[PDB]
């Protein structure tokens, strides 16, 4: 599918920070557009450390998986550029970046209805893959990018869109995949085969979790054998201090993952609130 960009149209400018195994830069890409009108583009470009270059297959398929679908909830992929040893993806540079760090910039003037909307597009954007059956599989609030913020003055609500997962926990060292309790759910810290839609309610409800807690992270004081033992002993986040959504995140992180709840079920329950 990937659209081939040329190293030459692509400019690096400010790192933004790092994924799994990835550098995060804004960029400018020089393209010819719809009228043959020349633009400088701002792009978002992730690139593959040198170092990991062996995972090149499944950080482009992250990406290749989510580009054969359109939603208005979905970063939009470019292309690629792969230039000798560099990987990079091409994607669309959304605006106020990314959920988690926004939430704690504006903890304070972030109310309930606020995450509510927000929880509401999440989970439009999670129906929408469940409908096509398409796992996500690292769903979290650094993955989700606000590209409007609420005009109180217009009633206009904030707008989110949700990245590729990267490279998957199918692949990746178990040692990763633990630091990422409680994100990654109980049966694929068991065995990362298991991945499933099932998966991705987990992570939903983790994200919510997020979303309610100013930007805390989760059990962010458990070193990983502590995060491990966590899910052996069957515990459950604490409710976050705002605690609206507190029961739709816990039913959604069920240790049983045929129980976790559908996402139409989710959005009719965020519906009645
Ligand atoms: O489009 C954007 C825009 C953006 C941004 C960052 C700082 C200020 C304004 C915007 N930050 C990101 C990230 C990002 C995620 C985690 C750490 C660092 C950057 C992603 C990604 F695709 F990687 F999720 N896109 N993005």
């Amino acid at each position: 599918v990937f659209h081939k960009i040329r190293n030459e149209d692509l400019i690096f400018n400010e790192s933004l920070g790092q994924g799994t195994f990835t550098k995060i830069f804004k960029g400018v890409r020089r393209e010819v557009g719809d009228y043959g009108q020349l633009h400088e583009t701002e792009v978002l470009l992730k690139v593959l450390d040198k170092a990991h270059r062996n995972y090149s297959e499944s950080f482009f398929e992250a990406a290749s998986m989510m580009s054969k679908l359109s939603h208005k909830h979905l970063v939009l992929n470019y292309g690629v550029c792969v230039c000798g040893d560099e990987n990079i993806l091409v994607q669309e540079f959304v605006k106020f970046g990314s959920l988690d760090t926004y939430l704690k910039k504006n903890k304070n003037c972030i109310n309930i209805l606020w995450k509510l909307e927000v929880a509401k597009q999440l989970a439009a954007a999670m129906h929408f893959l469940e409908e096509n059956t398409l796992i996500h599989g690292n769903v979290c609030a650094k993955n989700i990018l606000l590209i409007r913020e609420e005009d109180r003055k217009t009633g206009n609500p904030p707008f989110i869109k949700l990245s590729d997962p990267g490279i998957s926990i199918t692949v990746l060292p178990k040692d990763i995949l633990q630091e990422r309790i409680p994100w990654v759910p109980p049966e694929c810290i068991e065995n990362p085969k298991n991945l499933n839609l099932a998966t991705d309610k987990w992570s939903f409800g983790t994200t919510l979790w997020e979303i309610c807690s100013g930007g805390d992270k989760p059990l962010s004081a458990l070193d990983s054998e502590r995060k491990l033992q966590f899910y052996e002993d069957r515990h459950q986040l604490p409710a976050p201090k705002a605690a609206e959504l507190a029961n739709l995140i816990n039913n959604c992180m069920d240790y049983e993952p045929d129980h976790r709840p559908s996402f139409r079920a989710i959005i009719r329950d965020l519906n009645s609130l």
